[PDB]
């Protein structure tokens, strides 16, 4: 499984892209 | 023999946090 | 006064920084 | 250089994403 | 004592956040 870490770095790099895309 | 579900790390509690606030901003748009 | 925990690792004191700042721009926008 | 880890990319691209709303803003 | 890649990476990270709360 993925570590917790990797899977919160992934929410946030996806929350970062939503921004950029929305902005 | 160690404890199977110990504390997160503290990297992970603060990145909770963070990806909390970057949430959290977002549903403020 | 709370414990003071053992010396934070550098990752830990950039992540801590990183929340500041997010929270910081979170309260001022 | 050895192969990154898988926080190591991530941090990259969130790197990445910041500087272009940097660039963008 | 050579920084590691995720210091390195974390430090330009939070500096770009103090950027955009400078110039926002």
């Amino acid at each position: 499984a993925p570590t917790k870490e990797e899977v919160l770095l992934t929410e946030i790099r996806d929350l970062l892209k939503e921004q950029n895309n929305r902005s």
